[PDB]
């Protein structure tokens, strides 16, 4: 089997995208932001405190035939940026983009963080890293792409993710018109449940390519390019009048500019961000002060490839045995 879904920019600067998934029996479609960053499936849903849901569409169980109460398991998620979700779990058909998997784990948001609650746009989180890092208790549960694995065609997804466009998720098979050139496959290690690689370096605009190992994971669920203070540094010291900002959070520059490219190596290979990819806008409405897409990740403590990254490529997330990365100029 196979799967195809469109994703689709949340807001005009890409803050995050969401694609359709059918859930349930009669099919109660929500709009999801797939991330391979992290590995639940959850949802806004008819248990979710109805304080903390505002627009959002929600799952209601009782309205699907074919939901059953995992007895028992509930679960409970913080990410990175330091929202939230939690609540219990039911098994239910979900299908993206025509690929159905029967019996998926569909946790059921009891409360949410403010973050979420905030965002009208995005009816919950599907996940696609590794199962291993799912947090249903007392019995982990299996992502989508681990359920669908072994009746797609090929063990893989792809990510191609548009800048202020839409784009695609597709499931078991690769698309060789999507891309251009070859896809470059580099290894991955999944000891901390993540898609793990290591890039081979960076330029900065028309610069030298710096050869220089970085760890970091690629992640759809994070909107910028984490990177260490060294390669940030380097990158913004092209942008007159950019500059480190305690108060906003980081790396901002004058709304005047034209930002310099930043090419990020893989193997011998090399993947260009046009500069505009890295403009996130205004600090603030009508500040002439924007936000950069490329910020250290010295405070986190691993490197991210997001968004603004992989949105350059077309990628592919190889689940065979020993799964690895490609990735794809387009």
């Amino acid at each position: 089997s196979t799967g195809s879904a469109t994703t689709t920019p949340i807001d005009s600067l890409d803050d995050a995208y969401i694609t359709p998934v059918q859930i349930g029996t009669p099919a109660q479609t929500l709009n999801l932001d797939f991330d391979t960053g992290s590995s639940d499936l959850w949802v806004f849903s008819s248990e979710t405190t109805a304080s903390e849901v505002d627009g959002q569409t929600i799952y209601t169980p009782s309205k699907s035939t074919t939901a059953k109460l995992l007895s028992g398991a509930t679960w409970s998620i913080s990410y990175g940026d330091g929202s939230s979700s939690s609540g219990d779990v039911y098994t239910d058909t979900v299908s993206v983009g025509g690929l159905t998997v029967t019996g998926q784990a569909v946790e059921s948001a009891k409360k949410v963080s403010s973050s979420f609650t905030e965002d009208s746009t995005i009816d919950g989180l599907l996940g696609l890293a590794f199962s291993t890092l799912n947090t249903v208790s007392p019995t982990q549960q299996k992502t989508f792409f681990d359920n669908a694995k072994a009746s797609l065609d090929s063990p893989v997804f792809t990510a191609d993710l548009g800048y202020h466009a839409p784009g695609t998720y597709n499931f078991g098979f690769i698309d060789t018109t999507a891309y251009t050139g070859s896809i470059t496959y580099t290894a991955v290690s999944t000891k901390q449940g993540f898609w793990e690689w290591t890039s081979t370096g960076y330029a900065v605009g028309s610069g030298t390519f710096k050869s220089t190992s970085i760890d970091g994971i690629a992640d759809t669920g994070t909107t910028l390019l984490y990177l260490p203070a060294t390669v940030v540094s380097a990158y913004w010291a092209q942008v007159s009048g950019a500059k480190s900002s305690s108060s906003v959070g980081g790396y901002v520059f004058p709304c005047s500019a034209t930002l310099p490219s930043f090419t990020f190596g893989v193997g011998s290979a090399r993947i260009v961000i046009p500069g505009d990819y890295i403009d996130f806008g205004p600090i603030s409405t009508g500040s002439s002060s924007c936000f950069g897409g490329i910020q250290s990740s010295a405070g986190i403590g691993i490197n991210i490839f997001g968004d603004v990254a992989l949105k350059a490529a077309f990628v592919v997330f190889n689940g065979a045995t020993t799964p690895t990365l490609g990735f794809a100029s387009k």
